């Protein structure tokens, strides 16, 4: 529970936190993301996306072009960190991702980047 953290998120097109903090000891990291609800995942489907916020914005842009299969992200995107799939409610995900790739200095950002999603569905992720 030091290295693993769990976001929910919902049939209100929200995640059930705005801010994630990483402890600097952990050497790898896992987000677990669940969807409560009984929309599927083509009409209210939701990833995890981590990226520095510098590039949120051409990820996000790009990503909605890729479409459902490509998880809403384009492939092989050099700028996204980390990702999970696009999940369905009743379903969940997970992806663990290396710590020492957040560097010092740059401001990360996650976000869900499903078509519409990103006014309401993002936050920041800290080192500390
Ligand atoms: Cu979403």
């Amino acid at each position: 529970a030091e290295c693993k953290v769990t976001v929910d998120s919902t049939d209100q097109m929200s995640f059930n936190t705005k801010a994630i903090e990483i402890d600097k000891s952990c050497k790898t990291f896992t987000v677990e993301l669940t969807h409560s609800g009984s929309l599927p995942k083509n009409v209210m489907g939701h990833n995890w996306v981590l990226s520095s916020a510098a590039d949120m914005p051409g990820i996000a842009s790009d990503g909605m072009a890729a479409g459902i299969d490509k998880n809403y992200l384009k492939e092989g995107d050099t700028r996204v960190i980390a990702h999970t799939k696009i999940i369905g409610a009743g379903e969940k995900d997970s992806v663990t991702f290396d710590v020492s790739k957040l560097a010092a200095g740059t401001d990360y950002a996650f976000f869900c980047s499903f078509p519409g999603h990103i006014s309401m569905m993002k936050g920041t992720v800290t080192v500390k």
